[PDB]
């Protein structure tokens, strides 16, 4: 063949299908039994459970043109109800925002702390962070050393933190300043990470994101797309690359790799892979989510005007969203245990992560929460084809050393997948992007 | 089908065969390499031993001096004697009888303040389990590079700690945890046991170089325990053993250690599937970078000059040299590395390219007779596929607290080795030894 793919993800997908397209030969070897990878669709309750990615927002272009092309429709996020907010062993507070359970004060240094982190994002170059003037400080500074720079009172920097591990997956200890400020300014800012309604969370897609990645795929000739066959060694030479299954041998000019960056590097490379990319590889851990939805018969915390957001900054479950899919049942409280919360909810079974979500609910949207019909949860952490959601991030001294092997390819081999997006990176939108420059990359190089 | 296999000929792995065998148990030790010693490894070059990987023992390194005496390699002071050449930047190089000398009465008082401040926090941090520390969500929430900021020394102090940093850590106080710093000066008894060349690390050497002592440990297993060129590519395990998969096929066994630096441990094909804590964990323990270089001269004419041969360049890519020559007298030898940064800049540069840049460091600091070279050797160990960067990994912030508890955790009937894992000098071959006997007590108790 022309190109093989590995990895049927957003990335590795639509990088198979620009090939295809151009007319050109391609394989697509992905190690499950199934396409989406980070995005998962489940059947369950008479609706679509939505274990990895759901969301879409405005400013992520390829996405919405994706779900347009292939006849996929869109809900919104739910927004109206009054959002419950609980700090310490203190009494839940009612508001028809999260934001009007802070004073004035509060509320400013939140804002001044939001607009302060853009202005860095704004001089970081998406497509080569290293490069900002200020990339020696900023590679050098923990997210959480900054925060404690700006003087913002405990419970601004309490919310911020809810903020940063509802995004990163990951606590600001573990972030450097400018793998934050890189990745707000690749969506386009704070509150476009953040926000329901004009922001990364405002719409669903009807019967959920993996039939998406299922129609992108049936774009693909027949005998094209391998599944159930996990790609293990990948050598290459001056005249093409091999790659090595179990069960099998594929014969390619260039390879796309679109996998997660540290199963990657997991791969037997030959010859190996020069050593500031191996290592950069080491320095790219994957974030730590388990991501549930409760299941009960109704969304019975509409009836008493609540949306179903709760928000819990000293709580091991950050924040909560209603759910319910159009049709109105079931009722679905879906949410995420976050960073240290959610490595060590993963040690527990299903029944201990149901428990400590359902008590936390009680205490907030109300007693009737006990009343569980199903929880369904994954940890991405779990997951071997992924091992950690929702994606890479670069802990101080990561990006201004070693982060420069990010996009470069090795002779015949390229890189695909979101962690090398420029927008929205983190987010399928960034995996499509991704898919489309690893392939204008190949056709090129190739003739 | 044996007992317990073990993955990596290191004097981790190897000690850890060892002690199954001496107890009665079979064993098959597999390593990826055609040769054993791991990060340590010696070659003959112009009739002398060249260790291209660990080469210093020293006081309170106890294992190591016990299996020396043991299996009889004699060891060599370091040379201590002469001037050493300090350089800061735009300025003139300094000699002095020792590095100290070269400072202030007051630049010296904030240093060993920074170091005592530092070893304070070191006292408190469990050897066995840093994350136990009463202060551990804090110090875990804050680089090294942060908390020296905080004590507010000069530059010339932080410069002169942060050459040390990376002679130590291989990787700058802003890539390390403060209690990831704290844990690894704890294990070694202080900041002059790390960074002392007499009365510390950097003591003595060994007669006949470091890789000859692995293959003697080596040597007293049974004919046909090691397998050299048989890199383990897989693990699977089920309610009955362990399931070994090479490329050549399959070896049955009840107990596995795997012994191999944690980020070749992750890229294994473990079945089932590693629990997600230890997968993480693995994620978030990357190895140092270092380009470890020998630079051969007909003789130590540095000694000629009043000279020790060592220079320390906080604003070179070059860290610290060492007068390398063997007790023979020649060749003239000068032992040096580039670290951190260095290391991954000279790493994608030819060995030619970085002996030139070694030369033009020498020359400013030795002299110009420090051009009349013999020959350049250097290996980095960033680039070798089985190890993947020296001395050992590391762990940014938030690794220690929240992946940190499941280092040592068995899992099912796979076991965990190598100086990533010991409690006393983790990073060193002692720390190696240490985990190995460890390692194999566990082994030896699940079995029976
Ligand atoms: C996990 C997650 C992700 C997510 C999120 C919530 C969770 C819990 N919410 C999101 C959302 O609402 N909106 C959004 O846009 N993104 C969200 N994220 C992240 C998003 O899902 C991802 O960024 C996106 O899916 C990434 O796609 P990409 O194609 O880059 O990567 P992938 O999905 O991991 O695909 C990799 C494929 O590779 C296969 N694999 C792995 N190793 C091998 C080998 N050795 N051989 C062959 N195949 C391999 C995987 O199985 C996978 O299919
Ligand atoms: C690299 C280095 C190390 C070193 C140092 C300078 C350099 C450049 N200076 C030191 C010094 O003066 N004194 C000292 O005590 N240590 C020094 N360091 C550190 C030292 O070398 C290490 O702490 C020590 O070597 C630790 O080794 P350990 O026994 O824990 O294991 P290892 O040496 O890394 O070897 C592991 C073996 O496993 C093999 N391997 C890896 N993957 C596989 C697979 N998949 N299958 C089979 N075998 C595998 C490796 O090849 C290796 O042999
Ligand atoms: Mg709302």
């Amino acid at each position: 063949v022309d190109v093989v793919v590995v990895g049927a993800g957003f990335a590795g997908l639509t990088a198979a299908r620009a090939v295809h397209e151009a007319g050109r030969s391609v394989l697509v070897l992905e190690a499950r039994d199934r396409v989406g990878g980070r995005t998962c669709t489940e059947e369950h309750h008479g609706t679509w459970i939505d274990l990895g990615g759901q969301w879409i927002g405005p400013g992520q272009d390829r996405v919405a043109a994706l779900a347009a092309e292939l006849g996929v429709e869109t809900y919104p996020q739910p927004t109206e109800g009054d959002d419950v907010v609980l700090f310490g062993d203190g009494e839940p507070q009612r508001a028809p925002d999260v934001a009007l359970a802070f004073s004035d004060e509060e509320l400013t240094a939140y804002l001044e702390l939001a607009g302060a982190l853009e202005a860095i994002a704004e001089k970081v170059p998406l497509d080569a962070p290293w490069l900002a003037p200020e990339a020696a400080a900023w590679d050098a500074t923990t997210l959480r050393e900054w925060v404690a720079g700006t003087g913002v009172p405990d419970r601004v920097a309490g919310l911020f933190e809810v903020a940063v591990q509802a995004v990163f997956a990951a606590t600001s200890a573990q972030l450097s300043l400018l793998h934050a400020a890189h990745y707000v300014h690749s969506a386009g800012g704070w509150s476009k990470l953040t926000d329901t309604e004009g922001g990364a969370q405002q719409d669903r897609l009807v019967g959920g994101v993996q039939p998406l990645a299922e129609r992108l795929a049936a774009r693909l000739p027949d005998g094209a797309l391998r599944l159930s066959t996990p790609v293990r060694g990948l050598a290459q030479d001056g005249d093409g690359v091999t790659v090595r299954t179990a069960g099998g041998e594929v014969r390619a000019r260039r390879a796309i790799v679109a996998v997660p960056p540290t199963l990657a590097g997991r791969i037997d490379h030959d010859p190996p892979l020069p050593p500031q990319r191996d290592q950069l590889l080491q320095h790219m851990p994957q974030g730590s989510v388990v991501k549930f939805h409760v299941i009960y018969d109704e969304p019975w915390w509409r009836a008493e005007g609540l949306s179903g957001t709760v928000l819990c900054p000293d709580e091991p479950i950050g924040v909560t969203f209603d759910g319910t899919p159009p049709a109105g049942t079931p009722g679905i409280v879906t949410g995420f245990f976050e960073g240290p919360a959610a490595v060590a909810a993963g040690a527990r079974t299903r029944e201990e992560r149901r428990d400590v979500v359902v008590d936390v609910l009680a205490r907030t949207l109300g007693e009737r929460a006990r009343d569980v019909r199903d929880y369904i949860d994954r940890d991405w952490s779990a997951e071997p084809w992924t091992r950690g959601c929702y994606g890479a991030h670069l802990p101080p001294g990561a990006w201004t050393v070693y982060g420069p092997a990010l996009r470069v390819p090795v002779g015949r081999v390229h890189w695909a997948g979101t962690e090398t997006a420029e927008r929205w990176t983190g987010y399928i939108d960034g995996a499509i992007e991704s898919g489309q420059r690893a392939a204008a990359e190949v056709l090129a190089a190739l003739g």
